């Protein structure tokens, strides 16, 4: 068995939910219809490290339908949906992922995607968070020469690529999929606007209405989280280090505050910073009894979980834990500080993951075909492809585009078929 | 009298409202405090073409306090606040602006800023919409050699600059002030979110709640307009030519439709496209009795007002008119299709105009000092100045910034004092 999953017999349940998700993912299904005959990824050998969800299974099978061979692992120890991994494993696709991995099992799973039977080695990386990129660069540099490039899913992974490039550590071309508009401004924002609530509500019977909720970070994710909780009747506080993002939050009616000031006043804390130890031991000590603490940023290091090692952890149910302080006060921590929407729920819904993953497929096609035209730097896909991604998703939600006349295209200086905005337009 | 205004005796009223606006405009007052002693604009001779409002008077006096000599005109025939122009005129600053100019008077006013007593000629342009830039390039090309550059306020003006550059018509450096983040994402969005309602409510006793309102265009302005009307209980429809902006509107719960389809179904139509003849005669013929039609984009050419020339126009009150169709049906048109928030009300509130105009002052300083380092192209101010603008406005609305620790700055790859985002971050 060239796979490792929890229970293979969950495959039929996974297939059923995959069939449903396909009908919510028109971008991926359109790429199959456009490309599955020509097979533009025949000869592609993709090592993938990205949350093994039902939506990711549709990504995997789209890559396969386009001719790729892949080997897959998840980029988080709690984010796998076992029945999704099983459905993929049942198709014969090598996948190494289950919900609740140890850290040792996590890195073993990543390692399994770098080599397969018969001397299989990847010529492409598909990464979400930079761990697979890290492993190849730091531990298998012999693989780097045959890797055409990496396409990277998330903000934290791109930050790691930027730092590698700055220091001359990046040795392959990189496509920043996060900063496709149809990713960052949809997945990160609208996806989290729904899936933060999913994780919070599955984990606890805590009411949102009337609570004081603090969001750390007001980037694309924090913007969605703030919208989510405000709609449900919470008083929403925001912390920011960036004065432009702080001003945006203030102009939406949020008080912009520091956790140092407000730790005693909050019922719910959501870290969305992409940063390190924004919630410290003293904050958690100061938090009220039964306060809820979770992280929706990529790595659990947003919270200094290590400071809680000596307290009793009393498990409530899977991925919901009480940490009991010596004075008897308790806090509720979700998923041990790992990504809450994927640890305590099922991640983003299918429709918005389709926009992200259509971008992923196009990046893989571009790297596989034209990696020779790229240097060892970070790039984004051109705006014409970004607009194509949006176009492919309009029909599902019944949106009808107006067509420019010739004089209207000339008036604003665009082609009738786009692209419709200057390169640095921010939407 | 080196000025032309409506009634100079309104100056004391203008001074009173200017004093109030100063307390809402901390960015401009901070630049006075930082720079009024060193006078970085001593020797600057600015021709300005920008809505002569109370907020613009604070801009003008900030430039003057920094050492500039200016001559001012408005960029719209209805947008001047007569008492603001009078307060400026009373200070001895040459200004040529009144509410309700004819088109001949409008262009005469622009012409007055290009020459003053004693052979005064500008060495800097400050433009909002591109009309002043057009006049200098097309009718006074002798002035171009001594003009250090132009800073441009709005989306439509930047579009005109881009087209000039593409064809080799741009003969001075240009600073795109619109695409400072602290302008486009604040002024265009939050400003219009308030000032569309201002104009609509001052013009008519029309209730928003229960109405079907159509916004043409879902860029920064249309986004604010949609938010405004939705908060007040209207069913909000959106039209778009750009599939990314259409998808954004759909993901906020707006039906994305064409005016060709829905003309008979709408109570209110707001053009926010920056484009040409998006509302045609047939649309207006099809609109219901007492339907309200207005434009919040820069030029009245969004609506083919010319098609209504032969119908009776029955004035309701200043800038509110009935157009009576031969079948007896009437539509209400605001400000003859000119900018509704400035024609039927007073434009954006002071706080957000401060962020825009602080950017304007910094662009003028940069052009005056360093125009030699620029070619005849369009540029934006660097992100460090954009962040400074936001920083200067945080105190007024009580927002408290978190400070990065050293390890946190290193973790995300930024300096503790910024800039905090990559150059192409979209906020
Ligand atoms: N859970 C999900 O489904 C999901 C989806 C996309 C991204 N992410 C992850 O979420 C994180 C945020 O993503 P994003 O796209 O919003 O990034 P972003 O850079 O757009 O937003 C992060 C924000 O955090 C702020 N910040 C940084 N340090 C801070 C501190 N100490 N205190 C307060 N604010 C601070 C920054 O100023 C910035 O505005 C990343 O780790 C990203 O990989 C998660
Ligand atoms: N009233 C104000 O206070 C104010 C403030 C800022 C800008 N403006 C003006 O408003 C206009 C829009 O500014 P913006 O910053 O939102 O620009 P933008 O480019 O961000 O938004 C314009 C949008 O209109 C869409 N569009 C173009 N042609 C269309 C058509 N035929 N049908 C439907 N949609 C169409 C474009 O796709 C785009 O998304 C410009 O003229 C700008 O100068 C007015």
């Amino acid at each position: 068995q060239d796979y490792k999953v929890a229970e293979i017999s969950l495959a039929d349940w996974g297939r059923k939910e995959i069939a449903i998700a396909e009908t919510e993912m028109p971008g991926l299904m359109a790429l199959r219809e456009e490309f599955s005959a020509k097979k533009p990824l025949q000869g592609a050998r993709i090592a993938g490290c990205l949350h093994m969800t039902i939506q990711t299974a549709v990504l995997i099978e789209t890559l396969v339908a386009l001719g790729a061979e892949v080997r897959w692992s998840s980029c988080n120890i709690f984010s796998t949906q076992d029945h999704a991994a099983s459905a993929i494993a049942a198709k014969g696709i090598p996948v190494f992922a289950w919900k609740g991995e140890t850290e040792e099992e996590y890195w073993w799973c990543v390692e399994q995607t770098l080599s397969g039977p018969n001397g299989w080695t990847p010529n492409l990386l598909l990464d979400d968070g930079g761990d697979l990129t890290q492993v190849v660069h730091q531990k298998h540099p012999k693989l780097l020469t045959a890797i055409k490039g990496v396409s990277e899913e998330t903000t934290t992974g791109v930050a790691r690529l930027y730092e590698m490039a700055k220091h001359g550590q990046l040795k392959i071309p990189a496509i920043n999929v996060n900063n496709a508009v149809t990713k960052s401004k949809f997945d990160n924002l609208y996806g989290c606007r729904e899936s933060l609530l999913d994780g919070l509500k599955r984990a606890t019977d805590v009411m949102i209405a009337g609570k004081v909720a603090l969001i750390l970070g007001y980037g694309d994710v924090g913007k969605g989280c703030a919208q989510a909780l405000r709609g449900q009747g919470a008083t929403v506080l925001v912390a920011e280090i960036d004065p432009i993002c702080a001003l945006q939050a203030a102009m939406e009616g949020y008080r912009v505050v520091t956790l140092d000031d407000v730790a005693e006043q909050v019922d719910i804390v959501v870290t969305a910073t992409g940063n390190y130890h924004v919630v410290t031991h003293d904050h958690m000590k100061r938090m009220r009894n039964q306060a809820i603490l979770c992280n929706i940023g990529h790595f659990d290091s947003e919270i200094d979980i290590q400071s809680l090692k000596q307290y009793q952890w009393e498990n409530i149910k899977p991925q919901v834990d009480h940490v009991i302080f010596p004075d008897g006060k308790r806090i509720i921590i979700l998923a041990e500080g790992r990504l809450v929407n994927l640890g305590c729920a099922t991640g983003h819904p299918s429709f918005v993951m389709s926009a992200s993953f259509t971008n992923q497929v196009l990046a893989q096609i571009e790297l596989f075909q034209n990696s020779s035209q790229y240097q060892n730097q970070v790039y984004v896909l051109p705006k014409v492809l970004d607009e194509k991604v949006a176009r492919l998703h309009l029909g599902r939600i019944g949106a009808k585009l107006t067509q420019l006349s010739n004089e209207q295209a000339d008036y604003i200086g665009v082609d009738k078929n786009g692209p419709y905005k200057p390169d640095h337009y921010r939407y």
